This record gives structure tokens, C-alpha cells and sequence, in this order.
């Protein structure tokens, strides 16, 4: 999973991050969703790859805008990389942090420097604590839901906390910037949107996937 050379520093892991182009970024995240397909599919029921490719793209932007050094946050909420890996994802951090035992298909790397600012386990490690959160919401919701909620834990640590405001803003938002990618034929270029972006169709935005 780790993208760069082994015994990269942080500060160089941070700038080589930094000057990934868009379609780098996309290539890392197609990687880890072919590598991880069969659990992706199985947790989420999204309909192929292709559009699981977008499902993670819409996250890299609304979580970075697939700028992959950002950076954000303190203990639990402190995160990093193109989908906002928070520290929370990782195994032996903070021993309070609540655990993440239900994604055993997915390396559950340890919380080193190396493996935090790293852009490929931080890619890998993100998609792993998504899907520890849809498996959450999964006890509970179908279809969509399941990844709706999903993200809501991801970006909250609670399938269940969010008012309606922030699950159109947060949630039904990524899957409407992924289908962008889709719809839109940048599956592989440097492209990209953004939140809130008016290019963007934000209307039924969890159509493409089901
Ligand atoms: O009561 C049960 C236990 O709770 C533990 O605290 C939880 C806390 O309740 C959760 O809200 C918090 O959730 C994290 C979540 O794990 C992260 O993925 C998320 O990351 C965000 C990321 C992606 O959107 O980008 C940020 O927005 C950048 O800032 C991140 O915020 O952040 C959530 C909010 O912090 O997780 C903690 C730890 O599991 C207590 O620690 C326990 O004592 C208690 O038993
Ligand atoms: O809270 C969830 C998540 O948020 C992450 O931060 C997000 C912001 O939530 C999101 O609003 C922000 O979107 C910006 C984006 O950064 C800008 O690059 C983009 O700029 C546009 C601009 O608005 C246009 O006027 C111009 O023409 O084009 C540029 C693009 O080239 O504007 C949008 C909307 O304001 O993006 C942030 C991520 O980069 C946090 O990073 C994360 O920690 C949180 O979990
Ligand atoms: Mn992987």
C-alpha cells in the first residue's frame, strides 16, 4: 500500500504529497478500490467499479479537493491526505479511540508517521474506516443508506448524529461530486469539482451508483 519510498520523512512525504497531480491521485484510489473490490461491494452494493471509483473520488474532493497534503485537525479529528484519513482508522493510536475490529479483508495499519502522511496507506486506510462506519450503518439501513450513513461516520464518528442540513452537505454532497466524475468523462484526466460547485447536478445524487 505505501506509495512512496520507504523511510520518506514527513516533511517530504507532506511536499511529494503536495505536488501529486489529479490523475496521480485518481490512479492511487483506483488501485486501492480494485485491490479491495469484493468488501467494497459487499459492505456498500454499489453496481461496479467504475462508479465505486467516483464514490471514492467524491470523497477526495470533498474531504481535500483532491489536494492530497491537506492536513486538519487535533487527537480524533486530526486527519490527513485526499480523504481525510483521521487518526481514528489507525491500529495502536490513542488507546480511547473507539476500535475498528470490523474490516478484517483490509490491512489495519499501525499509527507510525510513515503510515499517517504516507498518500497510498493513508488512501488505503481511508477507504478501510469508510467502510468500518458502513458496516456500522449497515446493521440498520440498505441501498443507499448504508453509504450515506456511512460517511456521516466517517466525517463524525456517529452513523446516527447528524442533523439533515449536514447530511445534504456532507454526504448526499460526495455523491454528487463523484457522479461528476462520471457523468463527465474524468475518470482519469487532471479534472476536478469542488463543494458546492455549480457544474455539479446535486439533485438525486445517489442515482448512478445502485
Ligand atoms: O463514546 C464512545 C467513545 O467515544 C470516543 O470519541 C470518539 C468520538 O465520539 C467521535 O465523534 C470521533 O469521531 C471522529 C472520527 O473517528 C473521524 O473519522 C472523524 O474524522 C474527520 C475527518 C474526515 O471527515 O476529517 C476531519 O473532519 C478533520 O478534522 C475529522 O474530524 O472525526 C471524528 C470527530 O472527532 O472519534 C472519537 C474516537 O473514537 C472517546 O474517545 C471514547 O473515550 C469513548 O468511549
Ligand atoms: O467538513 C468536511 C471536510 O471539509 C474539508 O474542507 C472542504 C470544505 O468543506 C469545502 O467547502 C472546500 O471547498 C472549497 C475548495 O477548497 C476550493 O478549492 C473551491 O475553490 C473554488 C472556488 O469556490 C471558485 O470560486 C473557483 O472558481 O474555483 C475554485 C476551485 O479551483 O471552493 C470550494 C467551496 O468553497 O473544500 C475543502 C477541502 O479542500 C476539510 O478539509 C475536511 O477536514 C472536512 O472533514
Ligand atoms: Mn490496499
Amino acid at each position: 500500500d505505501g506509495y512512496f519510498p520507504p523511510g520518506t520523512s514527513k516533511h517530504e512525504l507532506i511536499a511529494r504529497a503536495s505536488s501529486l497531480k489529479v490523475s496521480e491521485v485518481k490512479a492511487i484510489i483506483k488501485k486501492q478500490v480494485d485491490e479491495h473490490w469484493d468488501v467494497i461491494r459487499d459492505v456498500c452494493g454499489f453496481k461496479n467499479k467504475e462508479v465505486a471509483y467516483a464514490f471514492f473520488f467524491g470523497m477526495a474532493t470533498r474531504e481535500s479537493t483532491f489536494r492530497a497534503a491537506t492536513e486538519t485537525g487535533s487527537g480524533a479529528s486530526h486527519a490527513f491526505g485526499p480523504l481525510q484519513t483521521a487518526e481514528t482508522a489507525y491500529a495502536n493510536a490513542n488507546p480511547n479511540y473507539m476500535p475498528e475490529h470490523n474490516v478484517p479483508e483490509m490491512h489495519q495499519y499501525d499509527f507510525t508517521e510513515y503510515n499517517f502522511y504516507d498518500v497510498g496507506i493513508s488512501v488505503h486506510m481511508g477507504i478501510r474506516h469508510f467502510l468500518h462506519f458502513a458496516r456500522l450503518a449497515k446493521e440498520k439501513y440498505s441501498g443507499r443508506d448504508i453509504a450515506r450513513h456511512g460517511l456521516m461516520g466517517y466525517n463524525t464518528g456517529w452513523i446516527d448524529g447528524a442533523d439533515e442540513s449536514w447530511i445534504v452537505r456532507y454526504a448526499d454532497e460526495t455523491a454528487a461530486l463523484g457522479a461528476w466524475y462520471l457523468r463527465n468523462n474524468h475518470m482519469s484526466d487532471d479534472e476536478f469539482t469542488w463543494d458546492t460547485d455549480p457544474r455539479v447536478d446535486r439533485s438525486n445524487p445517489w442515482e448512478i451508483y445502485y
